[PDB]
DNA sequence: GTCGTTCGCTACAGGCGTCGGTCTGC
DNA sequence: GCAGACCGACGACTGTAGCGAACGAC
């Protein structure tokens, strides 16, 4: 079977996301998006273990079931060096073993989401692959938090360790990625990293899977590409729209080039911000082959249909009008992804005249962005002209 | 024209580095 | 004067009350 999976989420339990993001809350919005499969995120967290525990259904040991919607336990932990990592685990054993032997490392592991260890990345892998934990870099790219914000390569981070996937990010896609040698050897993960279970952020990315069935071993032969299971696609962000793709200011987020950040001493002249380097800027910087792997699966660049929603309708991203037609659109054709990608135009005008044409404009690349940079998100702008026209003068 | 409803924007919340400025024993 | 210890604030990790003000079915 062909399943849609995002697996890189945050409980309530962590920090700077919504009190909404529980089990039932965050199944219905995945299954209201046509997400199949969905990781539980902070699976260290004893509390929301007992949360999963209580509002799911087993599959297997390792794999549950929240109305209708599959759970795989995934988490993402932090560095001693400040430095995010995503890690899936086998079964339930594995997250207990794992939390126990990083209660000494610890002062967070049981009243947070996105704990703090006193280890090492090397050291984190290490004890992942001791376990078959499956182990990658996460949001590998922010200026902040990221692998490679703190190294140069995966070498200098992990060593002698090993590990299974590299998560991609918002402001990046897989051919930045691959302009890295090292990574051509590397799954690529697209997830969604979401802190809201609201539609344009759970399941903003996604990966998609040829598996059997809807288990963490399935998935795992699918990342590792064995057995027939496959990603076959990564469906995430077009690079631009993310907080971090462009080097900006961190208070005023004012974009600048990577000579005049340097030359600027990484402080902005307008505001006496933090400049931080962007993902591209970043990526240019380590770039190492013009080749890419003939075995990386396509990259799907998206734009969550509330916001092509909302750039149409001239109203807010939480606006109960975008709502109300995100709603339409959702139950009308079952996957935000199939009208963005795959349904035809006219199809999308039967829902919406307007939405059908930016949707056009956007496959056809004449759609105006404004990237993000610097901790902004990108801004999705769609000329005068294309609205004022007829859909069948487009083409 | 009324008055519930809806919109959009600003302020603010909360448990380990970085980054300026300050104090301290020479 | 000054190196170096000491210090406090600041923001990522972003979402949402909540508040004037505009809207929109009667
Ligand atoms: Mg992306
Ligand atoms: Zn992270
Ligand atoms: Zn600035």
């Amino acid at each position: 079977m062909i399943v849609d999976g995002d697996l890189h989420i945050h409980s309530h339990y962590s920090k700077a996301v919504s009190k909404l993001m529980t089990f039932p809350i965050i199944a219905e919005n995945a299954k209201l998006k046509g997400l199949n499969l969905v990781g539980t995120g902070d699976s260290l967290n004893p509390h929301w273990e007992k949360e999963l525990l209580k509002h799911s259904k087993p599959i297997d040991d390792g794999t549950f079931e929240v109305n209708g919607v599959k759970f795989i336990l995934t988490c993402e932990v932090e560095d001693k060096r400040r430095v995010h990592h995503l890690l899936i685990f086998p079964t339930l054993s594995q997250v207990r073993e794992f939390r126990e032997k990083v209660k000494i490392y610890s002062t967070n592991i049981e009243s947070e989401g996105r704990p703090n260890l006193n280890l090492t990345a090397e050291e984190i892998a290490e004890m992942a692959n001791e376990l078959d934990i499956l182990i990658g870099p996460a949001h590998a790219f922010t200026p902040w938090t990221s692998l490679y914000k703190e190294y140069d390569s995966l070498k200098d981070a992990y060593g002698d360790a090993k590990i299974d996937f590299l998560e991609l990010g918002l402001s990046a896609d897989s051919d930045m990625a691959d302009m890295i040698k090292a990574h051509h050897s590397i799954p690529y993960l697209s997830n969604s990293n979401a802190h809201s279970p609201n539609p344009h952020r759970l399941g903003r990315e996604f990966n998609r899977f040829e598996v059997k069935d809807v288990t963490f071993e399935e998935i795992r032969k699918a990342i590792k590409g064995v057995g027939g299971r496959k990603i076959m696609l990564n469906a995430g962000l077009d690079p631009r729209l993310g907080k971090y793709h462009l080097t900006a200011c961190s208070r005023c987020y004012t974009k600048y080039t990577l000579q005049d950040a340097v030359s600027l001493s990484w402080k902005c002249p307008k505001c006496g911000g933090i400049i931080k380097k962007g993902v591209r800027d970043r990526i240019l910087e380590l770039a190492d082959t013009s080749e890419k792997p003939k075995d990386r699966p396509p990259y799907v660049r998206l734009a969550p249909l509330a916001e092509i929603i909302a750039m149409v309708l001239g109203k807010g991203i939480e606006s109960k009008a975008v709502k109300l037609l995100w709603n339409r659109f959702l139950r009308e054709f079952g996957s935000e992804i199939r009208v963005l990608i795959d349904l035809p135009i006219e199809s999308i005008a039967s829902v919406h005249e307007g939405v059908a044409k930016a949707i056009w404009a956007y496959r056809n690349n004449k759609l105006i962005i404004v990237p993000g940079g610097g901790g902004k998100y990108g801004e999705i702008r769609i000329p005068e002209e294309i609205l004022k026209a007829k859909i069948e003068d487009l083409n």
